[PDB]
C-alpha cells in the first residue's frame, strides 16, 4: 500500500462538487474548493483550479491530477514546517504516511497544533501517542478515519487499511 491508495480509501472519489464532512465544497479525492457557502464561489474556484469551464463536474484524469498536486503539496509543506519536519524525519516509512494523511486532511497548521502528540511520536512512544491523538475534535468528528490513522501510528503497519 502507499500514500495514494491510503488516501483514496479515506477520501473517496467524486466527480461532481460535493460537501465534505464539515459541509465544505469539495471535488475529486478530498480536494477542498472553498469554505464559502456559495456553490457559486465553489464552481468558480473549481474552474480556476482546472483551467476550464467545468460547470461542477470533472473527469477522472482531472481528479487524479489534483490529487497528485495535493499530496505533493502536503509533503513539501511538512518538509518546510519547523514543527513537522523533525517529526517526519524521525519516523519510519509507514508512519510517515500517517502524518501525511493528517496534513492532507487538516492542513499543516492544524497538525502542528497537536504539540504533545508530535512530541510523543518523536519519542517513539506509540501507545501514549495513540491515546493522546484520540483526545481531539478530529477523532470525535471522523472517528473511523481517525482510528485508521491512529492505528497506523500505533503499529507501524498497514493493518487498518488491509481490510478496506
Amino acid at each position: 500500500m502507499n500514500i495514494f491508495e491510503m488516501l483514496r480509501i479515506d477520501e473517496g472519489l467524486r466527480l461532481k462538487i460535493y460537501k465534505d464532512t464539515e459541509g465544505y465544497y469539495t471535488i475529486g479525492i478530498g480536494h477542498l474548493l472553498t469554505k464559502s457557502p456559495s456553490l457559486n464561489a465553489a464552481k468558480s474556484e473549481l474552474d480556476k483550479a482546472i483551467g476550464r469551464n467545468c460547470n461542477g463536474v470533472i473527469t477522472k484524469d482531472e481528479a487524479e491530477k489534483l490529487f497528485n498536486q495535493d499530496v505533493d503539496a502536503a509533503v513539501r509543506g511538512i518538509l518546510r514546517n519547523a514543527k513537522l519536519k523533525p517529526v517526519y524525519d524521525s519516523l519510519d516509512a509507514v508512519r510517515r504516511c500517517a502524518l501525511i494523511n493528517m496534513v492532507f486532511q487538516m492542513g499543516e497548521t492544524g497538525v502542528a497544533g497537536f504539540t504533545n502528540s508530535l512530541r510523543m511520536l518523536q519519542q517513539k512512544r506509540w501507545d501514549e501517542a495513540a491515546v493522546n491523538l484520540a483526545k481531539s475534535r478530529w477523532y470525535n468528528q471522523t472517528p473511523n478515519r481517525a482510528e485508521r490513522v491512529i492505528t497506523t501510528f500505533r503499529t507501524g503497519t498497514w493493518d487498518a487499511y488491509k481490510n478496506l
